[PDB]
């Protein structure tokens, strides 16, 4: 059975950037949920025994949303850090200068794709098959997980509940928390 | 251009079941916003001259999402009343009765449809062609206003902004909540 991996970060050290009661409910609630809902749908399915990820792959319809969820919302946790923000490190800080030609233009270019990401969603920055960085935003519970010669390398939870308590309808300044936050080292180790 | 219609009660009418603050952030924002979008989209363009209902017919991409959620949202509040809430009446009472047998039955189909319904969306009562009665979710901003045949005669908006101030992650609590505040002769009028 599927279990809900601890916090890589105690609940207030993403303050005040994220705080300590959105994750709570974030991690605490809606994360569980995901996990507690996967275990019950897969006892007597070809799912029971294969991984998360085998499943988020081979699945659609409850067992895919469930599933996937769980994948991107460990993914999500990750990709903050009470040690990251400001500006790239390494790999990635070249790769995005590469790419966008400087942090700035690609900040730019990630929050215009989130803001603009209707309804519950996820903004995603992904090395492609070529070697390069790009952005992709995915809606519900869908994932570039799926998306064959496509490597994840950070993403940024929209759904509502993520930024609602903290920032309401201000979907800008949770991108500048995000901003804050954000892992480099986790970017760095899935882009090499 | 459009313009965010005035809600039909004062701001704390629907306290406790939905707060003063939901509404403030709820239609004074979040509605809001969609007017300011859509008016901001349509100069110049073949919607300026067109009522609402025939933007969200003949519309997709920014246009239908804008336009749509316009439409639903003053569905919404509508559907929602300070004196709303209990046991159904008139017409409605008795085309429940009709459908799932009993007013229970249908309060718990309708629970299971809202709460099931995944990501951004709504769930509709909506009356069929045959005069029936059948529920309906609709994600994102999809409505059955489009839908021949169909007429919505209520709905429950289920994006997290609706509820998360007042009910966090639990929305079984929330639609306590819209049960205590349905809006019947809402109902009534746009069934008969
Ligand atoms: O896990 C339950 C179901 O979730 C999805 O369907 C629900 O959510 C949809 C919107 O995302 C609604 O359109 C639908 O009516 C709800 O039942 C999923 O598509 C289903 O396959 C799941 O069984
Ligand atoms: O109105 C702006 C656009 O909204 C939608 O597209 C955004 O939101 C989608 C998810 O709902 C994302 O997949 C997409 O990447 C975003 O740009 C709509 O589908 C577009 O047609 C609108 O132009
Ligand atoms: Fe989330
Ligand atoms: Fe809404």
């Amino acid at each position: 059975a599927f279990e809900l991996p601890s916090l890589p970060y105690a609940i207030d050290a993403l303050e005040p950037h994220i705080s300590k009661e959105t994750l709570e409910f974030h991690h605490g609630k809606h994360h569980n949920t995901y996990v507690v809902k996967l275990n019950g749908l897969i006892p007597g399915t070809k799912f029971e025994n294969k991984s998360l990820e085998e499943i988020v792959s081979s699945s659609d319809g409850g067992v895919f949303n469930n599933a996937a969820q769980i994948w991107n919302h460990t993914f999500y946790w990750n990709s903050l850090s009470p040690n990251g923000g400001g500006a790239p490190t390494g790999a990635v800080a070249d790769a995005i200068n590469a790419k966008w030609g400087s942090f700035d233009a690609f900040k730019e270019a990630l929050n215009d794709k989130a803001v603009n990401n209707f309804g519950s969603s996820w903004t995603w920055l992904v090395k492609l098959a070529d070697g390069s960085l790009d952005i992709v935003n995915t809606s519900n519970a869908a994932t570039p997980l799926t998306d064959d010669g496509v490597t994840p390398i950070l993403t940024v939870d929209l759904w509502e509940h993520a930024y609602y308590i903290d920032y309401r309808n201000v979907r800008p300044d949770y991108l500048k928390g995000f901003w804050s936050l954000v892992n480099w080292e986790f970017a760095n180790a899935n882009f090499a």
